[PDB]
């Protein structure tokens, strides 16, 4: 039972992935790797290269699958792509995925020269529409044939989704249709695609083995580090709280769409504790505190000074030493492993935090309504995001320094674009009196429809996008993995703020599929 303490804490304790499967998983990589170097038509190897990151591995091949990319790119071969929409598209969004520019313009020839409207021709081929839905999303702002691409190749497939013979396509658009790839949580699409994949035509069955053990191998270090997270959580005894039921699972599995690799298994436990915490100290703001509590809460934290937490009850008092000791431990994992103190950067953090919730319970008490620009200037704190990426920046930068941890905290427009999608996605995510979301912000400033307010706020999804997309093709000051975390946190955002079944046995669905049962290996 993905809820159970008992089950989670003893999760890690054995596993069915053997030295055998480890082996085997070494001798599969190698021919995997062979593979995407090794000789092919380029279409072929566009598709491989798209099946290995869906699968997942992008994180074991990046080195081969940029070669391979580049190689395609400076050809002077192009017949196997010009004027096919399937292969423009695919090439436009693997290359662009890969940090070698192509412009919108290839897609010009689809469109007719008088309206600048897609070519009616272009109505029935379902897998160049797909193609075109998914680069779409690589655009830029001002790319206005890429911004054309998505309203032409969405209506298209919505129209002819039921028209598809082959059941495993129609699977594929009604997906696209959901989420398209580029939003969507890399470990999580991984085990969707696994099945997927094995039931596709022109499927490799050496990459759907490779596929299979390397997650059963992942899942065996998730398994161990859920295991720790849970003993960890009832060593608090915040699980016996009032709030935030399941926060510490919830996070978790927010976490694995964050970062889900193996090497990273000490970074993702910390940044899952700092997510319980957030979602249990976020309840204690909303519902259980008065404003005196809260009030002092916010004060202990900005002075990192816990001389007075006598004076709050029992269950507001254990969630701030919790946050405090935590804070402490992760500082101090920074300057053990680092080389670099980062508790003054932990505790700033939550305290930027526990501010902008004081100014949302302080909003509510006055009865203000903020204006959208005003509420989403504090909101993209309160969502968290500013907490949880400035910690993994802490954790994994190469030479830490004051200077660097004090840019990114000054959340530089990269960092900052996340924080907004996340808070403005999350707002999203409550289907159609609360003055203090996204939504009703922009109804209460402009007097919108829900309708309408609603199509403004998907807009700005889409221009923060464009933004982030952009950032990745320009030089920055940061490097992997944190280039990485900055994406991956809004994918995760998308993947669990979606609206047959409910939101539960979806959410178990997920957690049991990804995180408890292997895959089968005949
Ligand atoms: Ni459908």
């Amino acid at each position: 039972n993905l809820w159970d303490y008992d089950f989670l804490q003893s999760l890690g304790r054995h596993s069915s992935v053997t030295e055998e499967h480890v082996g085997l998983a070494e001798k599969l990589k190698g021919e995997v790797k062979s593979l995407i170097t090794g000789p092919m038509e380029p279409l072929a190897k566009l598709e491989f290269i798209d099946s290995v990151r869906r699968l997942g591995l992008k994180y074991q091949f990046e080195t081969e699958m940029k070669e391979a990319l580049a190689n395609i790119s400076k050809d002077g071969y192009d017949s196997w792509w010009v004027d096919n929409l399937r292969a423009t598209a695919l090439r436009f969004r693997l290359l662009r995925e890969n940090g070698i520019f192509v412009p919108q313009d290839v897609f010009e020839r689809f469109q007719n020269k008088e309206t600048g409207k897609f070519k009616n021709e272009l109505c029935e081929d379902v897998k160049g529409l797909l193609n075109l839905y998914e680069a779409s999303f690589l655009g830029w702002e001002g790319e206005d044939i890429l911004d054309e691409a998505r309203t032409f190749s969405t209506a298209q497939l919505k129209n002819v989704e039921g028209k598809i013979s082959s059941p495993n396509l129609a699977k594929i658009v009604h997906h696209a249709l959901d989420l398209p790839l580029h939003w969507r949580a890399i470990r999580y699409e991984a085990r969707w695609f696994i099945d997927i994949y094995e039931d596709e035509e022109d499927m490799n069955p050496t990459l759907l083995k490779y596929a299979k053990l390397d997650f059963n191998i992942v899942q065996s270090f998730h398994q161990a580090e859920i295991g720790r997270l849970a003993r960890w959580w009832v060593g608090t005894g915040l699980d016996k709280l009032p709030f935030a039921r399941n926060g510490l699972i919830q996070s978790y599995m927010y976490a694995i769409g964050m970062l889900f690799e193996p090497h990273l298994g000490e970074v993702r436990e910390m940044e899952a504790k700092v997510g319980a915490l957030i979602t249990t100290i976020d309840d204690v703001y909303d519902v259980y505190g008065t404003m005196e509590e809260l009030e002092l809460f916010t004060d202990i934290t900005e002075r990192w000074d816990i001389n007075r937490v006598d004076q709050l009850p029992r269950n507001i008092r254990m969630p701030l030493l919790t946050m405090f000791n935590t804070s402490n431990d992760i500082g101090y994992w920074a300057l053990k492993e680092r080389g670099f103190n980062g508790i003054p950067y932990t505790a700033k953090v939550w305290a930027d935090q526990l501010k902008s919730y004081t100014k949302e319970a302080k909003w509510f008490h006055e009865g203000h309504k903020p204006t959208l620009e005003e509420y989403l200037e504090n909101a993209l704190v309160s969502i968290g995001f500013p907490n949880l990426l400035v910690t993994s920046y802490l954790l994994t930068v190469d030479n830490p320094t004051k200077e660097k941890l004090d840019y990114v905290d000054s959340l530089p427009l990269f960092v900052r674009a996340s924080c907004i999608l996340c808070r403005i996605i999350n707002d999203l995510g409550t289907s159609p009196g609360d003055n203090l979301k996204s939504i009703q912000c922009y109804m209460n400033e402009t007097g919108a429809s829900q309708e309408v307010a609603r199509e403004h706020i998907e807009g700005l999804v889409r221009m923060w996008w464009k933004r982030l997309n952009k950032c990745l093709f320009e030089p920055s000051p940061f490097t992997e993995p944190f280039l990485s975390f900055t994406i991956n946190v809004v994918r995760g955002s998308h993947f669990f703020y979606q609206y047959y079944g409910n939101a539960e046995s979806w959410t178990k669905n997920q957690g049991m599929s990804v995180l408890i049962h292997p895959i089968t290996l005949d």
